[PDB]
């Protein structure tokens, strides 16, 4: 379970789940 870096792509949280360091928003990984 490794988190994605900022600007990374995360597939549909509903289907694949959300995975990001921070938050997965609009299939993007955002931290702040």
């Amino acid at each position: 379970s490794e988190c994605v870096e900022n600007g990374g792509f995360c597939p549909d949280p509903e289907k694949m789940g959300d995975w990001c360091c921070g938050r997965c928003i609009r299939n993007e990984c955002r931290n702040g």
